[PDB]
């Protein structure tokens, strides 16, 4: 597992990191949770937009109050939807399998498919 190729610093990694440290939870417990979960009452499909995925983070590290800073440095790392040929980035989701993914990672790792960006 020699990847890499700059991603979000250490400074977010580690809130979240040390977020889930202490955190004994599971990613795929909260997916199932904006799946068929009341947390999929701000679901579209299998995409979630950005304030909804404000909750995720509540639940997730069962916060009370997520950093923007870090939610901003969280869309970035992995988002979807767009064209060069419209000019409307307006509800704007993403794919949970996706941040399932690189989630994944940080408590571990969980392969199955890796995605390409031709």
């Amino acid at each position: 597992m020699a990847k890499e190729r700059g991603l979000i610093s250490p400074s977010d990694f580690a809130q979240l990191q040390k977020y889930m440290e202490y955190s004994t939870k599971k990613v795929s417990d909260v997916l199932k949770l904006f799946e068929d979960g009341e947390m999929a009452k701000y679901v579209q499909g299998d995409a979630i937009g950005y304030e909804g995925f404000q909750q995720f983070l509540k639940i997730y590290l069962e916060v009370d109050n997520v950093p923007r800073h870090l939610s901003l440095a969280l869309f970035q790392s992995f988002e979807t939807g767009h064209c060069l040929n419209e000019t409307n980035v307006t509800k704007d989701v993403v794919c949970l399998n996706d941040v399932s993914c690189y989630f994944s990672l940080l408590e571990g790792g969980r392969p199955e498919d890796k995605l390409e960006w031709s």
